[PDB]
């Protein structure tokens, strides 16, 4: 149970505007989230998430999200990206961040009076996959392999980030990555823990595009998706 926190995703904004009582509850499930990290099609969830809890589809703006870039960055900028895992829903596994470089696709997600179809959701997803922001693009960032994976497997990759071992001696699962304190970010269920990394933005530009957060669960057949409205200028 988790969601994108920095820069503020639509889900965070959703919660913060009082619309979404369980931001961490937005789940793609059931799916094969492991070990093949993109076998699973995003269906209704899309690259921005659908929260069944409160029936929110974050793939289109409302008055409460998606109207504006929440943050403006520069081409090639290395930036903080953070997500929030719930104390009772730390599934371990692997996560990534992506920018889709086809403004025409993304535009379908920036109009409050249109909801992307599942078809457009999946096509967006493919675009986001092509625009995955690799761990290893940030100089100085250590990009480990998953302890829940073995060499040569489809999960064996360090473009994505990994949580710690689900049954590791020390600092297990996603919580273990920052080893942050409880409520270091908001979750509704049992209090949130931050999971913090850096990504390097592309030299691709836009006055208004999306980061899509995607977290593939190891413990469960589940994926958590969020997106943030951002500008590269
Ligand atoms: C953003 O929009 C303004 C108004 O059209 C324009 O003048 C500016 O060049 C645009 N910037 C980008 C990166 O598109
Ligand atoms: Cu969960
Ligand atoms: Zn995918
Ligand atoms: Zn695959
Ligand atoms: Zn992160
Ligand atoms: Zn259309
Ligand atoms: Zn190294």
């Amino acid at each position: 149970h988790g969601y994108m926190y920095i820069p503020s995703s639509r889900t965070r904004l959703g919660h913060e505007a009082g619309i979404d009582s369980c931001p961490e509850c937005a789940i793609l499930e059931p799916v094969s989230s492991w070990p093949d990290l993109d076998a699973a099609p995003v269906g209704r969830s899309g690259p921005c998430g659908y929260n069944a809890r409160d029936s929110i589809d974050y793939n289109q703006p409302t008055t409460n999200w998606g109207s504006d870039a929440v943050q403006s960055y520069s081409p090639g900028e290395e930036i903080e990206v953070q997500w929030c895992v719930d104390h009772n829903g730390d599934h371990g596994g692997m996560f990534t961040y992506r920018i889709c470089q086809d403004q025409s696709i993304v535009d379908k997600f920036l109009d409050p009076s249109y909801l992307p179809t599942n078809d457009e959701k999946q096509a967006a997803e493919d675009c986001f996959d092509a625009g995955l922001l690799p761990c290893t693009d940030v100089s100085g960032q250590e990009c480990g392999y998953s302890a829940d994976c073995t060499e040569g497997e489809a999960c064996w990759r360090n473009d994505w980030f990994t949580c710690n071992g689900f049954e590791a001696s020390d600092r297990p699962k996603c919580q273990g990555v920052d080893n942050a304190e409880l409520n270091s970010c908001y979750t509704s269920i049992a209090g949130g823990y931050t999971v913090t990394k850096k990504v390097k933005l592309p030299e691709y530009t836009s006055n208004h595009t999306l980061i899509s957060f995607k977290w593939n669960s190891f413990q469960t057949g589940q994926i958590y998706l969020s997106c943030a409205d951002i500008a590269i200028q």
